[PDB]
């Protein structure tokens, strides 16, 4: 039989075409971040839950959403946004979107190292300026990456995948773990006992720590001045990791000698200052988006749903 | 003997501070580019010059710089620049800075890749501008690079720099020269027989090779079409090998997803509709902007002159 | 896919990428259409391509609904649409900026040359058939060699005008309410009120976009205040610039000469200006190339497919 | 006692205000040009003679006005109008004016140039018709100067000076001379060895090559054929350079998008379907005509004689 379905987000139009075709679905046409509230009043009736990173599917809306919903959909490898306590409490199913988007997301955290070493937004604004002045043995210097060393602070899927292709650059890898990894997975990383350790050893200091609660606002005035002066700092895990203030003042005044950034305290509502720096590089969290990866994603839910109702264990099923 | 040096355009400060030291040493201290009838003018005096390729050192330049003038170093790969007959005829020595180059152009080649892949202009205007209406699963949606092919023309010293970078990403490498590389050198990649034949294979389309009279305008409507649809074409070689028409057609029909260049036909005058199209990067030929090449290429020129001035034979000195 | 509404004629260039692109119906003759034209003819379509001569308001919006979601205008400006009813419908806007530089700056020159230059005099006197021959005094115009050329609203367009103006030897004066960067100064001569600016001008050119706050500016006591036997160029727009006030000053030969690409009320234009014989006029052609117009063209179709896969176009108002 | 003087055409006030205050002067009034006769019959007893390019200044006339005529003073650049070898066997000192007419004929030539590619005339003519409709997206479009080449036919003094003012409005410059200038006078040009390349090669067409008779007519149909569709024709140097025949039927063929014409064959009796032509711009050989330009050359002239009545040797002697 049809399951009754609600879709929080838009999701690529081939995905919603075959979610159209397998569920009795309705749809947040106008693709808005729903409350808590909102979720519960919408939903109300449907069995399969679509959501996202930006839906708080917290204990209420799940009880709210009996005795019909028995299945939560997220795209996204992560989960925190839903509550896991409540959702096995009550036998709710709850499926995600693993280990298919760590290629896409280390290309846009090698993205923004390039962009802030090689002063990619200064650059591209010059070209475009109509004020270019030609080519000058001084024009727009950068750090060349051969010889640097870039430290990775939770050094998980995506920083090993990130580690990769950086390695291709001549980068010497660090990393702090909460555990030291295998040698089959850290690949000759240094492994440092300590944050303040990396710190110091970092000439990129770069964040891919999945971010927790007692991360929050952790790279803040006095971690900042641990990093070597000239440094780079680049964020692709989760914007409020950073304090805003710390950050910004330490580019303005060129201990650090640039940034990048694809998530941000309060997104979309980032600091304002930001904006108006020439050694940072910004994306609009875009860590997961190429066509091939939110494809897949939107599959992994489809079939970890047809493997439910068939009574199979979905792979992407979390405990 | 103490010599007088005349320096055309300003170098990093690191090796102007190692030129003070071991010349009488005069700068252009606006780094302006001097016309011909202005270096005569300006440099009048000197025994070395100090040159760039934005200098055009002609035979008039040469003679008028008589008689102390006895040394041009040129920071710069090629010497085109140089009225090398005239030079010659006047027993100038000529100095210039090969094979120093490599890794900083092929991060900018990786930049550029990147970057029209992913869409780096429209994400960081998007941000930039306020505009970011926050995180959904289909803003900006690029091109992955795993699974696909880099298809490098010119596979000299910068193309294998960027192969080593690019096989991290997944990239498989395919590379045309006019004679196959050494097993050694090729490390797996796919050689093609005939241009046509890359260019069909080419996901990603790479023009890494030398500029030359027969080359200009190669790539064209012909040959772009060759192209598989939902290519990109990358160009940090020199800016006339592209026909500007042709590649900007073909970013509008989509036949090209994107572009990155970092050399423009007539640069810095460059075709005033590039900067108008979203799905392109642009960088102000900066391949070789990092402060550790830009002291290697001076280096060059100084451990050049020091050879010279104990009459032996630099081994970058033009014949 | 999408139904398109084109409410004037394009480019053929243009036209056709727009055919290739949607389901295309098109106003043929070109005729400019009524609000209650356009909502009856573009009855259907998803996407309104329009340009500064449409009015498109509250009721074309409404009458429109559900189908029309995006406005497409092929202008710089857009005050001929209601941005507030189609902000409350959600409907999409788009326009063309920043596109028009050289076209415009190239009409800038032409004018001044023109009018420093004894243009309109000299083909009308050739092109008569009452051209006596060559004389050391016939039609002596003024050199723009060691002259000073003062630009009112020194942006994009005043800057291009610039480049081309230093060429033949002019030196550059500006006013703009904040002085630019040194840098894209190249030079000019910053003067920190308007005043100041007309009093050092010896051709006044007026490219400044223009507020309501403007509206009139040149007038009696501003001409006065130009230096006697100076060039008048408005490239920007008419009503910046009081036609009694620029006519008296042309007969009375304060001025020299005018030329103007715009004009108050036009095209109904102050019946005068076609008398007198020390003025170049042309009909608001400063962005008519080709290039230029297929550029502006191609800013819609950019923003239309960037909406289409659901993303954000620079160019959304 | 002083020196008699005969003006052949009205020079500016300022010029002949001057020349009345230093000679016997007397003038041809009228400003017609006098035919050799004529200039023969007013000019006699003068021993200074005024003229410009307009009087063919023959051997007849020479002779005819000895003994007294010893000095030429000619308002222009060339000389073709004098017969030199006539003048030199009766010691008769010529004055021209040199390299003062570049920055204004360079003028002209962009104001042409900008007249042709965004069809000037048209638009004047609509907006004092008083049928203009006002603003249209297709009204008028003309060509784009950004990313054109101007190929120029005899990149002289006038052609470096036109060159100076195009390279500001993102024109290439391309050129053909007959032989190839220095580097430093090139400035970037790119040089054509064959007037068929660079006619292959212009965008813009522009024709400042000083008049010479090897030369006339030879913008012809098999040339113009050469110049790339779509293109515009400009000419300040001589009129006799273009084929009227040829330049006419391109035009309306619509070969050549438009022309820009200072000069014209047979001026000023021109040929008269010029004057039917929407695609064209038409000024009077204005070339030179600032007060500025015709002021500083008329004082060439004048302090030319002054250093001749000095026993000095002028820099404008020929
Ligand atoms: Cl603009
Ligand atoms: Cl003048």
């Amino acid at each position: 039989p049809i399951q009754k379905a609600f879709l929080c987000r838009r999701f690529t139009p081939a995905i919603e075409a075959e979610l159209r075709q397998r569920f009795d679905l309705e749809v947040n046409l106008e693709d808005t971040v729903l409350t808590p509230s909102g979720i519960a009043s919408r939903a109300h009736g449907a069995e399969v839950l679509f959501v996202t990173a930006t839906e708080a599917i917290t204990a209420e809306v799940i009880r709210k959403l009996q005795p019909g919903l028995k299945t939560i959909a997220t795209l996204s490898v992560g989960y925190d946004h839903i509550d896991m306590a409540a959702a096995r409490s009550l036998g709710i199913k709850v499926l995600h979107t693993p280990d298919v988007l760590s290629d896409a997301c280390a290309e846009i955290a090698m993205l923004l190292v390039l962009n802030a070493c090689r002063r990619g937004y200064e650059a591209d604004r010059m070209v475009r300026s109509g004020s270019w002045p030609g080519w000058g043995p001084t024009q727009l210097l950068g750090m060349g990456l051969t010889g640097r060393r870039l430290g990775i602070f939770g050094m998980g899927r995506i920083g090993r995948a990130i580690a990769t292709r950086a390695r291709g650059f001549g980068l010497a890898i660090h990393y702090h773990n909460r555990t030291r990894l295998s040698h089959a997975l850290e690949e000759g990383a240094i492994y440092h006992d300590t944050l303040d350790s990396l710190l110091g050893a970092s000439d990129i200091f770069l964040i891919a720590a999945p971010g927790r609660p007692e991360l929050k606002g952790f790279l803040d005035h006095d971690r900042i001045a641990k990093i070597p002066e000239g440094a780079v700092v680049i964020n692709i895990s989760r914007g409020d990791l950073i304090n805003d203030d710390a950050l910004i003042e330490a580019l303005r005044s060129k201990h650090l000698f640039a940034a990048g950034l694809d998530v941000f305290a309060n997104e979309p509502a980032i600091d304002p200052r930001y904006r108006s720096l020439d050694n940072i590089f910004l994306t609009p969290h875009i860590g997961s988006a190429t066509h091939e990866t939110r494809d897949a994603m939107g599959w992994l839910l489809i079939q970890g749903i047809e493997a439910l109702n068939q009574s199979d264990v979905p792979d992407n099923l979390i405990s």
